[PDB]
């Protein structure tokens, strides 16, 4: 028989999308969220990464727009910018500057709390969605111990007065995030441990927001300094994106072995000593609007509940709980949208005992494969990267065959339009990484023209006039 | 390493589409076809079903259009018709006449040889495709059984010289259709037998081609008398479709226990003994252009190579060879297009592991589930139906509840616009059969208005004037 009540743990991107989707297929859905959610855009305790740069790649954006029509126009009215790639960015790769070919993909950029609010408003207004704020999931209950267990509900605790309630339900959705209490709950029911691939390059972040020169958030590009160097030196990177309200969101990052700015005054010097100091030039006369924010949530991890024979019935794991990625590639929100979309597309087909929630988690795991293999492939080669994985695409691979080809892909994408186009398809999560090994790509990479190398960041003169730096 | 040479066995719809797709991912593609392929739209021995009415549902038409842009316009310029459902059809169901709501789906209708030629012209002109006509696939080469069987190529025989030749290949695609000798080729290699579901209502067809009254193929709807009483009485059905050249293709059908016309003078009386005699009224004075053609290719059957642990590497099976349906629901060509589209989307991901073909075949198997479960569900309850299936959606099911739910779906779709729209999504193969059990459908089915029962076929006066009738 069908699930009549579903409870989703978490009201971040994964849980909000899953709640809306499950509300179409289940009579009642209740969402459990620890924080209070404001109806004006504010940062909150449960989303600590919201202080850092968040790009909603076109894959996630289109999937959210299809589930929740009007969300993008709504975002555009609230001041978000639709950055076209590679056209609206000044990007330095390890092979040189990206030619700003006419945009072949896009990403929506705005403050993460604004996007979360916009999605929550579109998604949680259904009458069969009850949102229980200030409520925490303690552990889950079920008929475990193996032989083919089932999850029956979740222990919740109200946070304004610590009274508890055993939340009983036909299906439980773990969207608690990267720090989620899933593997301890799995232990508490006696189901054996999951298989887990890890590629951890130890990426850490440091973000500050500035007030952009008037008109810069519309008439000036974003700037991204990314030194590809993996196997000789820890990476150090920095990016500045425009957001709503005429403000620049500046995020610095590095890999294990390099050290981040932690004081305000050492921030710009990190931007100063990148391979080009363009970020420091932009940030010297901007109004700082925030302190430094830090994050060390930089590992690629992936659990494979689809591989375990004793995966309990009635339980699903989505979002950062299922698999989390190096944020440098910006796929977590698109991977979350894929999980909900997969649920929407396969729900009725697989609930037709629940021998079908195996198929759901199998479908979900297949939906998150693209952002996993993308991030892990690029991170596996960093010095000081810590790896514990079974993926034959990573481990059964000549490391110098991957490096030489990684460099060649990059060199093509910065100066060949047709290779740039396919590479942005992969980077936007609209084509699998394997497409970069396809006959089609290898043909473009060889047949397409290659423009001369850019000897300076490809700013247009009028763009430097908006931020007042023409001598560059 | 990656496949460099692929051999496609059969050049009907499944093999032509698969060859076109494979030529984009593999250096060389050879197509082996027993028949000579005409450069004019002509019938041929290898596709005898082409004598009968063929509908290309929007699912297949859109997938073909995306693989081969311009195919639809080229079909329409050659005289194909775009039939909107339900608007452009006068249909009698077991619950009454379908209200001709504004079209929510469509199908392209033309003679199958015209559709085949147009597709082959768009698809087989790639320069890395070699088509070996008048050539027969005799057997496969390789080792089978054990921990790792593989197909290495194909023994072919030229039919004009009689000479044989071992065609080596990295990948072999069986697209030889319902009469495919794949199970003997697997036995000859030592592969254990496949699991196979069958739901066989003994469907048969009898078709004649007629000259339509002038203008009827553009200004007169198709007509479909499709009223059953499955569990008490064999089905008897009839359809008249317009095709190119001002012609009507009339296909009568019945299930096991009823008798089809075999002689020309028995054709109109079968149409007369349908629940409404409109088909006989339309055809009585129409000029017949052919004798009666018959077909007994009416079983639903599905092989599950994706379930076989000893499925050999380098082998894929698609099209009617993998799974074939009762043609009354008209999904075989859309299922073929789904197999080719799946190969296009999953190929690169699945070669970068053994030969990658187990993952492809599994993806192919999931893509053919929609037409299988639809056709099998509708046929399973016919009197004298032969059922040999392990599908739990079919076998573990209260049959009076299934008949009771089928009747209710039909009664809703004929008289409620919102129920019609969802049913046409399912019937056009654009939403799974399971959607008819969703909360969305059950609520649409109850909340929507229901128009009055039609007491006569919903022809317009102008349409009855085109064919010279005053009242059905
Ligand atoms: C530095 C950084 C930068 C990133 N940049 C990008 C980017 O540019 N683009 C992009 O697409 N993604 C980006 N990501 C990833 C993205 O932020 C996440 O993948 C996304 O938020 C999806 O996570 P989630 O919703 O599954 O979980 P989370 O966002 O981590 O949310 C978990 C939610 O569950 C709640 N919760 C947790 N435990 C409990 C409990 N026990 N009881 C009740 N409630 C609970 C929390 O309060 C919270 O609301 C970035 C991540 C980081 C760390
Ligand atoms: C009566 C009837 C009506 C139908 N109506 C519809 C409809 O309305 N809509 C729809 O979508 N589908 C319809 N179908 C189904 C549709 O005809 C098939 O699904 C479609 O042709 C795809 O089949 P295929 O390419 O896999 O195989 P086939 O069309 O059967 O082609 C097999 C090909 O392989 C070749 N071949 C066979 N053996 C060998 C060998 N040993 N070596 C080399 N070549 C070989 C044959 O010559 C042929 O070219 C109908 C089918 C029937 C029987
Ligand atoms: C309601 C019900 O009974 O199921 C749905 C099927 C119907 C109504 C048959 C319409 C005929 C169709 C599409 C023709 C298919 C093609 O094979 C021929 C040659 C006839
Ligand atoms: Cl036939």
């Amino acid at each position: 028989t069908r699930p009549a009540h579903a409870v989703v743990l978490g009201a971040s991107m994964a849980g909000t999308l899953a709640a809306h989707v499950l509300a179409r297929h289940v009579d009642a859905v209740t969402v459990v969220e620890r924080d209070a959610l404001p109806e004006e855009p504010q940062h909150r305790k449960g989303v600590p990464q919201a202080r850092h740069a968040h790009l909603l790649w076109s894959n996630g954006a289109r999937l959210i727009e299809e589930m929740l029509p009007g969300t993008t126009d709504r975002l555009l009215a609230a001041g978000a910018r639709r950055l076209g790639f590679p056209e609206d960015l000044v990007t330095l790769t390890g092979q040189g500057w990206q030619h700003r070919f006419p945009a072949t993909q896009f990403a929506l950029v705005a403050s993460r709390p604004l996007l979360d609010l916009t999605v929550r408003q579109q998604a949680l207004g259904a009458d069969n969605i009850t949102v229980r704020q200030r409520t925490e999931a303690v552990e889950l209950t079920g008929s475990g111990g193996g032989s083919g267990g089932r999850v029956t509900g979740v222990v919740v605790r109200d946070l304004d007065s610590g009274r508890q309630e055993q939340l009983e339900a036909d299906l439980v959705i773990d969207a608690t995030g990267r720090g989620s209490r899933l593997k301890q709950w799995l232990a508490a029911l006696g189901v054996p441990a999951l298989e887990e691939d890890v590629v951890d390059a130890g990426v850490a972040y440091a973000t500050r927001l500035f007030k952009a020169p008037p008109g810069a958030t519309t008439h000036f590009p974003a700037v991204n300094i990314a030194a590809d160097d993996r196997v000789r030196e820890p990476g150090r990177f920095g990016v500045v994106y425009p957001i709503e309200g005429g403000r620049w969101l500046a995020t610095l990052s590095c890999t294990r072995g390099a050290q981040l700015p932690t004081h305000e005054d050492e921030f710009i010097p990190f931007a100063e000593n990148l391979n080009h100091p363009i970020l420091a030039d932009l940030l010297r006369d901007a109004e700082p609007l925030t302190p430094v924010f830090g994050s060390r949530s930089g590992a690629n991890r992936r659990l494979y509940p689809e591989r375990l024979e004793q995966w309990p019935d009635g339980l699903l794991v989505i979002g950062d709980s299922l698999t989390a990625f190096n944020p440098i590639y910006g796929h977590g929100m698109s991977s979350a949208a894929r999980c909900a979309t997969t649920i929407d597309r396969e729900f009725e087909r697989s609930v037709q005992a629940r021998a079908g929630t195996r198929a759901l988690q199998k479908a979900i795991g297949a939906a998150v494969d693209d952002p996993w293999i993308l991030a892990a492939t690029k991170d596996i080669d960093y010095v000081n990267c810590r790896v514990s994985a079974t993926d034959p695409r990573l481990i059964g691979v000549d490391t110098e065959q991957r490096l030489r080809f990684a460099e060649a892909i990059t060199a093509a994408s910065i100066r060949s339009p047709k290779a740039s186009e396919i590479v942005t398809d992969v980077m936007s999560l609209n084509a699998p990484q394997a497409e970069l090994g396809s006959n089609r790509f290898l043909m473009a990479m060889r047949a397409d023209e290659r423009l001369p190398e850019l000897t300076a960041p490809p700013f247009l003169p009028e763009e430097l006039a908006v931020v007042g730096l023409d001598a560059a």
